[PDB]
C-alpha cells in the first residue's frame, strides 16, 4: 500500500484538482467581502472552507508519510504544511487577526503552480547578495532613529517620540512620502536647523538604494 | 478593378494624405475644447468630423479589398478599423463615454506613422517577458484586498469598503502615495498595528518592481550577448 | 591687426579671464539675491555688472572677428551670444522677467569650461535617442489631456477645465505627486468611473518611462 | 617595551573587546530612549557609558603608538578619534548637539568590522566619478536658486525668501515632495506661468538624474 498512495498524491489529477479547488476557495473568499452575499449565499460558503480545509490537511497528510523526511526538507510544502494549520487553529480563541491570516492558502495557488514557484524563486534568489547592504542600512537607521527621538519627540511625539516612532517616520522620509511639508517645515518652525538630518538623511539612504540596483544587476 | 484600387492604396500620395489629415483633425480637436470656439467656429468643426471620417471608413474597405484575408491578421490594421469604427458610433444616444472615446483616433499617427509603430513594438515586446509576474502581484494584490477589507472597512468605509476600494486604496500605498500621513497614519490612531499589512506590503510591492525592471534591463540584456 | 586680435583671444590667459569674471559676477549675485547687501553695496554692485557686460561685449565682437561665420555654426557660443544679447537690454519696462534672465548668464561655467561641454553635450545626446519616444508621449499627454477636459472640466475647471489644466493636472499624475486623495478620490465623489482613466493613464505611463531607461542603457 | 603594546592591539581578542563594547553601548543607548529605563536604571546606564568613553580613549591612545603615523593618515582612525573627541568634551555650555553627537560613536561597527569596510567603500567609490555632474546640477540648482528667490519673494517669503529658502523648497520641487498642490497649484493664482518656470527644470533635474544613474551601470 506504500506505492499505491504514492501514485495516488503525485498524479496530474490530485495536483488538477487541489489546483482547481485553491482557485475556488479564492473566488468564494472574494465574494465573503460582500456583505449582500453573506446573506444570500452565506452558509454555503462557511462549510465550503471547512470542507475544503481538510481536503487541504488531508493532501498534506498524503504527501508527508509518501516523502517523509523529504517532504519537510523542501521550503514550498513546509510553507504549506504552515499555512493550512494556521487555517486549523479555530475561528474562535487568539485573535481575529488569525481569522484573517488564513486567507493565505491564496499562496497556497502560488506555491502549487511550478511557473511561479519558478519565478518567485528567481526574486528570492537575489535577496543574499543584498544582506551585506540591508543589514547597514538597518543599522544607519538605529543611529539615526535615536538621534531623532531625543532631539525632537519631546515637541513632536508622534513623528518620534519613541525608538519605533522615530523608525516609521525615518522610513516614512525614506520613500519621500510626504516628508516636505508634512515633516521638516512644521519642524524647523520650531527647530529650524533639523534641515541639517533629514537632507543628509535623504542623501545616504537614496544613494544607497540606487547603488542597490546597480550591484543587483551584476549577478 | 482591384488592381486599379490596388493602386489608389499603397500610392506615396495616399499614405501622405490619410496620415497628414490625422494631424490636420488633430489640430481641429485642439479647437473643440475652448468654448469660445464651438460659439464662433462651431459647427466648422462639428462636420469636419463628419468628414474626415468618412475618409477612413471607405479607406479601410479599400484595404480589405486589396489584404482582405491579410488585414485583419495584422495588428496595426485590426487597430485602425477598431478605433476607426468605435468613432462610426452615432452621436446621439449610445453613451457619452463613447462621444469621447474618438479622439482616440489621434492614435493612427502611432499606427501610420511608421517611426512610432516601431517602438510601439519594441514596448510591446517587453510584455510577455513579465507576464507572469504581472499575474504574481494580481494574485498577491488579491490577497492583500480581501485581507484590507476584513480588516480595516469596517471602521475606514472609503478606503477600504470593498474589494474594489481595497485595490485602489492598495494601487496608491504601492506609488507611494501619500501613504503615511494620508492612509496609515490616521490607520494607527484605530489600528497601532497597520504598520504589519503595509511596512511589508511595501518592500514586497517595491523588491518585485525592482526585479521586474532588471528584468527588463536582464531580458533585454540577455539578448545582446552569448552569440559567440 | 587680425593676427593680433586671434592671439589675444586664444591665450590660456583669455579663459581664465573670462572664467574669473563669470565666477565673480556668480558670487556677485548669490549677493545680489540678498536683501541688506543690496543697501550697503548696491552702488558698486550695480556697477560691477554693467562692466561684466561691456567686456563680455568686447569677446564677443572679438571672438566673431576670429572665427567669423563658425561663431553661428557653434552652439556653445551662440548660448554665450543670446545670454548676452538678454542682459544688454535696459533696465526697465516691458516684462519684468528680462531683468532676471541676466542670472542665466551664469551658465557660461558650462560653455567655457570643458570637461562640462563633455558631460553637457554628455547628457543632450541623448535626446536625439529619445525623440523617438518624447513625440509619442506627448502624443499621449495632448491625446488623454483633450479627453480629460471634456469629461471632467465642467466640474472640476480648476483642475480639467481647459487644456492647459488638463496638461499639467496629467503632468502631476505623471509624477505620482498627491494624484489620489489630490486629485482623484475627489473625481471618484462624482464621477466614480475615473479609476479607469486615471489607473491606467498612469500605468502606460511609467511603462515608458522604465524601457525609454532600458535602452538609453544600452546607448 | 614597545612591541608588546604592539601585539594585542593588533589580535583578535582586542578588537572583539571593542565590538562586542561598540554592540553593547550600542545596546544601551536605545534604552536611554525608554522613559521608563531612565528613572528605573539610569545608574547603571550612566556609568557604562562612562567605563566605555574610558575604554575608548585608552584604545586609541594604545592604537596611536602602535600606529603613530600609520594612525593619523587613515580614514576609519581620523574618524574614530574625533567621533570619540566629541563625546569627551565637556557636556557644559557649548551646545546640546554636542551630547547628540555622542550617538555617532555607534557607527564604529562599521569602522571596527571589516565587511562594513568594504561594503561602505564600495559607495564612497563610485562617489569621485559623480562629483563631476554633482558641480553642473550645483549649478542649475543655484542659478535658478537665484531666480526663484527674485520671482517669487516678495510675496511668496516662507518658500522662496531667502536665497537659502529657495533651496530648501526647490529641493523638495526636485525630491518631486508633494510639488504640484503644495506648491506650484499656490503660486499660480498671483504669478499665472509658474509653470513654466518649474515644469522644464522639473525635466532638466530629474533627466539628469537619470542619465547620472546610467553612467553608473557601465563603470
Ligand atoms: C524605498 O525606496 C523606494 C521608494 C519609493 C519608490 C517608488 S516605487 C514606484 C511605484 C509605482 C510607480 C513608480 C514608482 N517609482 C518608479 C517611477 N517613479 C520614479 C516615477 C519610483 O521611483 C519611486 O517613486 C518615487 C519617485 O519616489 C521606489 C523605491
Ligand atoms: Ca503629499
Ligand atoms: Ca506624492
Amino acid at each position: 500500500m506504500y506505492l499505491r498512495i504514492t501514485n495516488i498524491v503525485e498524479s496530474s489529477f490530485f495536483t488538477k484538482f487541489i489546483i482547481y479547488l485553491i482557485v475556488l476557495n479564492g473566488i468564494t473568499m472574494g465574494l465573503e467581502t460582500s456583505k449582500t452575499f453573506m446573506q444570500s449565499f452565506g452558509v454555503y460558503t462557511t462549510l465550503f472552507n471547512q470542507i475544503v480545509i481538510t481536503i487541504f490537511t488531508i493532501e498534506i497528510i498524503l504527501r508527508i508519510y509518501v516523502h517523509r523526511i523529504s517532504f519537510f526538507k523542501d521550503p514550498w510544502s513546509l510553507f504549506d504544511f504552515f499555512v493550512v494549520a494556521i487555517s486549523l487553529v479555530p475561528t474562535s480563541s487568539g485573535f481575529e487577526i488569525l481569522r484573517v491570516l488564513r486567507v493565505l492558502r491564496l499562496f497556497r495557488l502560488v506555491t502549487a503552480v511550478p511557473q511561479m514557484r519558478k519565478i518567485v524563486s528567481a526574486l528570492i534568489s537575489v535577496i543574499p547578495g543584498m544582506l551585506s547592504v540591508i543589514a547597514l542600512m538597518t543599522l544607519f537607521f538605529y543611529i539615526f532613529a535615536i538621534m531623532a527621538t531625543q532631539l525632537f519627540g519631546e515637541r513632536f511625539p508622534e513623528w518620534f517620540g519613541t525608538l519605533g516612532e522615530s523608525f516609521y517616520t525615518l522610513f516614512q522620509v525614506m520613500t519621500l512620502d510626504d516628508w516636505s511639508n508634512g515633516i521638516v517645515r512644521p519642524l524647523m518652525e520650531v527647530y529650524p536647523y533639523a534641515w541639517v538630518f533629514f537632507i543628509p538623511f535623504i542623501f545616504v539612504v537614496t544613494f544607497v538604494m540606487i547603488n542597490l540596483v546597480v550591484a543587483i544587476i551584476v549577478d
